């Protein structure tokens, strides 16, 4: 129930915002947060089955010939959204100029940031050298991949000659249909907790990073949400509605894995919901169940945005100066860094980190190090946010692709 | 059958001793152990698979009500069964007083035990964030988690006004329970190897350990194996006839998962036998198929017992009193402490360490280490017995559990 | 298409060497080997699931005694072929005498060889303690024996008087083989990549190593070839026709395979091509389907014949004389040595080092290892021919013992 979630949403932030400022932070800690855990824990529980059951399905509903027109069109989507986004947060940062004047101290946080591996490596990767080992390992991709893969195959056997084939594909198909079904069923019951859920996190945030924004972190915040606002309007309610979908219809339908997504801070946690949403605005499952995991690891608005304003906040904080040269390589090198880290796992942190090293600005020198660090205070605010645009982006493409592909049913 | 393992049990007794004796203990090691291992190893391949099954087929037969009412019954049991347990391990120590009159030198063998993860972490963790991974880890609890929320889904979806949705969740759950019923299977092929195996076993332990059985080494046996006696006769015996059940034909019942235990010192790998004699006992399997595997992980009574009985030894060994303020907090301490590692690997070491530490004898003291080490010579010997208390509770507490349920079948 | 791979072969043979020969071999690394490695990949995907689904529908379609019996031959088999194949590596390295006047200076690559464990160890280790974790970790022994008895206490399932243990039993076969034919279908797809993959395999292999081969360095790869040349035609061809089988029929049918597990130089990541292979001989699925996976991983007789000329190789570098009971030594080292790594990972690097130990060359003397880093630098060249030597020995001990076995169909 929408309402409820809601309450919880608006009761946990006050709540956590009163308790924070009281310095019972820790107590929030302690004996809040465990419950708003279990939440997220109970949602990533049906991601690998849910993810795999529903594409082999999905991809055994529809013609490979469409699915492989449904990827060229979303991996487009994916692509210009991702450049759009972060080019946004360079405008957002221009305009806002979050990090001025700040002049940090030395110490504290250090890191090296993992490298990414090649990109050849990466893409190889999407292909599992162990199937049983990727759904064990939680490996999305190659999950993805050996689906449909798999799903492909299933199809071909039910058009054999020989009963006794198409019997045994039946079964197993049936079998992990029944599976797929289960893991739909189960998100309906987690849903019931959500509200509970969505109260603990909310509160364990505000009361643990709601306080720390203040000040210059106060302008990064405002300058990321801006951003991360506009990107929905700007882009989503405007290029839904060129493809005839209505903005309001789909945030009504969208509503409760953007309300999941932002309090989780989970794309990956937040897809058994995302997928419920796109079934239940009544998109193929030959569609979605590869679109929605997919967009889940590899398309990332609002994390591509916040690296825009992140790059200029740290600049800035530097004293730095970013030409309109830089600007541009910030861009690109956002957009690589997604698909050069499709898999990865931690992928947000190598990405930012390739970011800043593109325009000069590596966290092994100390002075980033400290401008970096202040930030990171209120990550967790601005995960939020980013995770949530992170989601809805998936399922704009999604309703968008699904749209453009017409009358759809299975074979 | 019985007469055969009775005889492997027996025979092999002796022919460890006298080999042990003659100093023929590494032909033994080398020569007989391999095929007491193969027994062990081939009851815990079928651990896994069976837990899982047997649970989505019992979650799914009974009502969520009844399994919760269950869940609350039994979990009582096994926490006023620990409690006694330690209890009685105090009275049995303070009864025979082992460890008096020892003074070790220091040097052999030192431990850093592992720390207990927090509590919070370790309820958190009963959700597996994968299930899939969860089951390849060998994860007991959060396979006990997902396999009962697999399982009342399953039932939602049979309820289902779609033949289609019907027919897909009947046959996972046919598939299912066709992999559950062959493991019930396999364990009845692999019994018949029992006689060779439980020989192999106690004949290695006999000859490595059975002869360090001396001294104050020979008090410290009497005093666990006279509580373990106790706990049966005076705790299980007792309120099983409470609960209208005959403790001989529970005993008739149950020997073979109590003979396994006793040799194979797994609780976890003597499951399959275990689970196998409450189907025959006609205990609901939407019972025994979470109780006992939940038993295996949680309710350890024999453990229980010895952690009272080796928090006295060391305290003895070192000249320390327990004055009774100290002997209530062995108590609590024991019981929390196999809460708080519940699906912990290794629980075992962490909880006595920890107890071990409630009354002032860190293990880390090298004293104490030198009083543990001497203990240690001869912990198979201690712990074939305490293993078959561990799982013996486990059968009691699920058979009073289903006799309290009544009249309990299928939906 | 058989053509297309053939031409594949050649000409990325000769693509490979002339690139190579004019310094644009980071090039084909780069650019090239990538199509390759994904060949490799999509077959390496199919191994698990149609080793474990073939294996359950195999054991149940045969008697555990025919199985056994079946077992017993291929094993004597693998042994005899094997042991024969190290020893015409002595012979090839006695009459073509590779590695003599080399006088290589000390430095370079160092190796300490990891240790094998014990002989008890491997064989327990055939028994998974977790299925679930062997299928996930890729484990293929333990795989194949949980398969076993999970095929044939399914059979004794679908015998029993109640038709829902019957009916439930039947569900999980009929669903395991859906997968089993399932992964038979990708493999015709993937084979369509072949003759792309087979191109930029041996491309790279050509254009790094092809250059290489000259000096000792070719009297060496000679030896080897003559060798595997040899195995096949004395022995191979020779058992093939003493047990009724035309080896023109054998190869034409093989022919797959062979290709396949040449360019791929992965035994195992052939299986899927072996196991279709023997599909399409028309051998029982009750048959090659347990032998195919031994012999995959037990059976290397390229690899036996390969480390008889590489411990000569060697041992003439150094200057050393290998007396004839020294050659005994090899021969018997050899054959234990796959036994005493059945399951192990890199178990390839492993014997021969126990070989080279045998002997008194270990491979932590810099004399031996300058040696040894000279043979490696074109492995690749000769782990082709081996790794494809190893798996058409699999085929043919397969072929003759499914030719001893007559007519056999299910039950
Ligand atoms: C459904 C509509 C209701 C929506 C409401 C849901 C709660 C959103 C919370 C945070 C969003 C990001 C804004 C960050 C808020 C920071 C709190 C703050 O400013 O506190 C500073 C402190 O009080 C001075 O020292
Ligand atoms: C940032 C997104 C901004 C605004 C979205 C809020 C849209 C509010 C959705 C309410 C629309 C609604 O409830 O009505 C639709 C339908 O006609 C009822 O019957
Ligand atoms: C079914 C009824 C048959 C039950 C019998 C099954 C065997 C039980 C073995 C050990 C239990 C614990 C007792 C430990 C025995 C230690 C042996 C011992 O005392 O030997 C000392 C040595 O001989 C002096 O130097
Ligand atoms: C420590 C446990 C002590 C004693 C349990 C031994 C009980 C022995 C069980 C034998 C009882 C029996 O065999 O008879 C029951 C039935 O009536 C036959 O038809
Ligand atoms: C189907 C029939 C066609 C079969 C053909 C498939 C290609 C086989 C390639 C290598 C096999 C092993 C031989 C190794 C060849 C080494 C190349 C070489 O000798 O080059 C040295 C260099 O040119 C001087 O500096
Ligand atoms: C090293 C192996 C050496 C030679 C194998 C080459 C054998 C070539 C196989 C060709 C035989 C063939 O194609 O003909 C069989 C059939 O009769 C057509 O209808
Ligand atoms: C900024 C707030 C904009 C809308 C919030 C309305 C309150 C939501 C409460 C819903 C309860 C039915
Ligand atoms: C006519 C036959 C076409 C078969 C297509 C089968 C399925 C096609 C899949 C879509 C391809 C588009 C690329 C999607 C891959 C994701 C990219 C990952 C980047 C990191
Ligand atoms: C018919 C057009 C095909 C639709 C493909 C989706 C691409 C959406 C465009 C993205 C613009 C940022
Ligand atoms: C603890 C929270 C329980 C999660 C509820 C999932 C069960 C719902 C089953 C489908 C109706
Ligand atoms: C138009 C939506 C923008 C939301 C603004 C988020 C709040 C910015 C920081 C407030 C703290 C003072
Ligand atoms: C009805 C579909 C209309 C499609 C129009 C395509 C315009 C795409 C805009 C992309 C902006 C970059
Ligand atoms: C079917 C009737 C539903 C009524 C309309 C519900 C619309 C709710 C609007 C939610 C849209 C965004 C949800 C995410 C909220 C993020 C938190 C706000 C702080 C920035
Ligand atoms: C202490 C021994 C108490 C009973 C042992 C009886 C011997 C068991 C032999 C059973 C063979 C049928
Ligand atoms: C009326 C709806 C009730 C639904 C209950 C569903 C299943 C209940 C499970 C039993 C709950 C009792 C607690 C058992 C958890 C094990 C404790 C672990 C401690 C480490
Ligand atoms: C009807 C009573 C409910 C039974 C619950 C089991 C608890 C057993 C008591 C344990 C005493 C140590
Ligand atoms: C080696 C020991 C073999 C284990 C026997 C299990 C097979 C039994 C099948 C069910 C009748
Ligand atoms: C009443 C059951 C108690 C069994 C006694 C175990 C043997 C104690 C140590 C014997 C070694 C001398
Ligand atoms: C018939 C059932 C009788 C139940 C009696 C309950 C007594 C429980 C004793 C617990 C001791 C701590
Ligand atoms: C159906 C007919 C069965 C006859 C009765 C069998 C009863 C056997 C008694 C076994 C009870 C305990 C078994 C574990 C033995 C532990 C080893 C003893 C040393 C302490
Ligand atoms: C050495 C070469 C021996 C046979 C090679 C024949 C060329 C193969 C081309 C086949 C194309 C149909
Ligand atoms: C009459 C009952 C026989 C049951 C046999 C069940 C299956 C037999 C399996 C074949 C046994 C031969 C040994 C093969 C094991 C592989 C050896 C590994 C060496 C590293
Ligand atoms: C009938 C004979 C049984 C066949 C067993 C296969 C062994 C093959 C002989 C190998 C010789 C190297
Ligand atoms: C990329 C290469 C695709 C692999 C093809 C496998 C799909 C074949 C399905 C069975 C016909
Ligand atoms: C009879 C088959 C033998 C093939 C010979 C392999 C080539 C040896 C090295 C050639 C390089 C010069
Ligand atoms: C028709 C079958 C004939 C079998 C002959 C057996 C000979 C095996 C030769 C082995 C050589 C070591
Ligand atoms: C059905 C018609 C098929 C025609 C006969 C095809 C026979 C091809 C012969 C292949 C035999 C060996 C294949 C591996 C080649 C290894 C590379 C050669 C270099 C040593
Ligand atoms: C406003 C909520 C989002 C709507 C997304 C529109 C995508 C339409 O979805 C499509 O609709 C077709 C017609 O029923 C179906 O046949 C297709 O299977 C489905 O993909
Ligand atoms: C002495 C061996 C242990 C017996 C345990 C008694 C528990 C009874 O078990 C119960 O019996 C009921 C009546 O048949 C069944 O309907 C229930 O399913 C079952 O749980
Ligand atoms: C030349 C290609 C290899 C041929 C291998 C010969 C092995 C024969 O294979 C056997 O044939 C029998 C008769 O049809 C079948 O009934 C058996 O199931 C099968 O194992
Ligand atoms: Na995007
Ligand atoms: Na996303
Ligand atoms: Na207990
Ligand atoms: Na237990
Ligand atoms: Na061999
Ligand atoms: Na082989």
């Amino acid at each position: 129930v929408l309402q409820k979630i809601l309450i919880g949403l608006i009761l946990g932030a006050i709540v956590g915002l009163i308790l924070g400022h009281y310095g019972y932070a820790h107590a929030v800690h302690t004996y809040v947060k465990p419950f708003g855990d279990l939440f997220v824990r109970l949602l990533k529980m049906l991601v690998m089955p849910i993810v795999f059951a529903s594409l082999v399905v999905g991809a055994a509903s529809i013609s490979p010939a469409r699915l492989g027109r449904v990827g060229v069109k979303i991996v487009v989507y994916y692509l210009l959204t991702s450049a759009f986004a972060v080019t946004l947060g360079i405008i957002m940062a221009r305009l806002f100029n979050p990090g001025a004047g700040i002049h940090l101290a030395v110490g504290g946080q250090q890191f090296q940031p993992h490298q990414a591996p090649p990109l050849v490596h990466i893409l190889l990767d999407i292909v599992p050298t162990n199937p049983f080992g990727a759904l064990a390992n939680g490996q999305v991709l190659p999950t993805i991949f050996f689906a449909i893969i798999l799903g492909i195959a299933i199809t071909y056997l039910m058009n054999s000659e020989n009963e006794k084939v198409r019997k045994s594909a039946e079964t197993l198909l049936d079998a992990i249909n029944g599976l797929a079904e289960a893991m739909y069923k189960i998100v309906n019951g987690v849903m019931q907790y959500a509200p509970i859920g969505v109260f603990a996190l909310i509160a364990y945030v505000m009361a643990e990073q709601g306080v720390h924004v203040v000040g210059e972190l106060a302008k990064v915040t405002a300058a990321v949400y801006v951003g991360l606002t506009l990107q929905i309007l700007l882009v989503y309610f405007v290029l839904l509605k060129i493809y005839g979908i209505d903005p309001i219809s789909f945030i009504k339908h969208a509503k409760d894995a953007m309300l999941t997504a932002f309090v989780t801070r989970s794309s990956s946690g937040t897809l058994p919901v995302t997928m419920r949403v796109a079934k239940e605005m009544g998109i193929s499952e030959g569609i979605y169940s590869f679109t929605l995991p997919l967009g889940a690891t590899i398309n990332m608005d609002g994390t591509a945005l916040y690296q825009g304003v992140c790059t200029f906040f740290i600049a800035n904080a530097l004293g730095s100066h970013l030409t309109v040269g830089q600007q541009l390589t910030i861009v690109l090198t956002a957009v690589l860094a997604s698909i050069g880290t499709a898999g990865v796992p931690g992928a947000g942190a190598i990405m930012l980190a390739m970011v800043l090293h593109s325009v000069g600005l590596p966290l092994t020198d100390p002075n980033v190090a400290a401008a970096y660090a202040m930030i990171l205070g209120i990550d967790a605010i601005l995960d939020m946010g980013r995770t949530m645009v992170n989601v809805t982006g998936d399922l704009t493409g999604t309703a968008i692709v699904a749209k453009t592909e017409g009358t759809l049913v299975p074979r």
